[PDB]
């Protein structure tokens, strides 16, 4: 039986531990939590750690918890599954990205067509679009926006973009008030995550939606994709159930189960979501270096220069 520390939403981490309990035998028990809560007790327990795999929405809690020599190698053969040009590899091959979420932008589109969107995510903090474009500025992904704007095109663009969104932006408190906005003609546009529309549209029957999705796409920054992934403690006395685990989790029917649950991009390229998102290839994700907290600190000062 195995120990999970698990940073992923409860339904996605149930529904995968779930399939793997009845394809193996194998007891998955879940220790939840934010990633970062987790990765700091990760590394304060060390050697004595209870964790068997860490189970996060965000790959980049895996770099500290690697470079302190904390977790394990995982088989190629595994980390082959899901290597699509884009996926972030791990240099010393001791985790593994398993789905992706996108940011994209949500439009009426009784009002606004494909014609009208911008080629870049920049564009769209500028007067044209001044009470007419929603954001979150409180949203985990949008601190993430931040931080890429400022790596790809350096701290200038990305505070004058924040601006922008101040000036010209209408202000949601969350993704789904964002969204509902848009479907009840408050503003025609927003910039939001994918998987709430997908969810929206499963539910009600897109054709019952005046809203649809535009995504930026040529590796623009308002491309960025977001990756959840699996790692196996390096300090596991259960290594062999563990990598059963991350394995299962990069197979075929891993994969399944995780897109049924949850509006995640599945990084397998033979693996179909049911909620009818692309191909992850087409979205052609730009490549960004992790986040660190430090990267999010300096995301936050951004934010507050800007007035926001
Ligand atoms: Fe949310």
């Amino acid at each position: 039986d195995i120990t999970v520390y698990n940073g992923q939403h409860k339904e996605a981490a149930t529904a995968v531990a779930k399939a793997f309990e009845q394809e193996t035998g194998i007891k998955v028990t879940l220790n939840s939590g934010k990633s970062e809560q987790l990765a700091g007790q990760l590394k304060e327990e060390g050697d004595k750690t209870p964790a068997d795999v860490f189970y996060t929405e965000q790959t980049a809690t895996f770099a500290d918890l690697s470079e302190a020599g904390l977790l394990a190698p995982i088989s190629e053969q595994t980390i082959q599954q899901t290597a699509q040009k884009g996926v972030p590899l791990a240099p010393k091959k001791d985790w593994i990205a398993l789905s992706g979420r996108s940011r994209v932008v949500v439009y009426d589109h009784t009002k606004l067509s494909e014609k009208d969107m911008e080629k870049s995510v920049l564009d769209y903090a500028t007067p044209k679009w001044k009470g007419k474009i929603g954001y979150v500025s409180t949203s985990g992904a949008f601190l993430e926006q931040v931080v890429a704007l400022s790596k790809m095109k350096g701290d200038k663009v990305a505070l004058n973009w924040l601006k922008g969104l101040k000036e010209n932006g209408k202000l949601y408190a969350k993704n789904s008030v964002a969204l509902q906005a848009v479907e009840n003609g408050e503003v025609p546009a927003a910039l939001i995550l994918n998987y709430y529309w997908y969810n929206l549209a499963k539910e009600k029957g897109v054709e019952n939606l005046k809203s649809r999705l535009y995504f930026v796409r040529h590796q623009d920054p308002g491309a960025l994709v977001s990756y959840s992934g699996a790692a196996v403690l390096k300090a596991s006395k259960n290594q062999a159930e563990a990598q059963k685990f991350v394995d299962f989790l990069a197979s075929k029917k891993g994969q399944e189960a995780l897109v049924a649950a949850r509006a995640e991009y599945p990084l397998r390229a033979d693996v179909v979501s049911p909620f009818n998102l692309e191909p992850y290839e087409k979205l052609e994700a730009p490549v960004v270096s992790a986040t660190t907290a430090q990267d999010k600190e300096h995301a936050i000062k951004l934010i507050e220069e800007a007035g926001l």
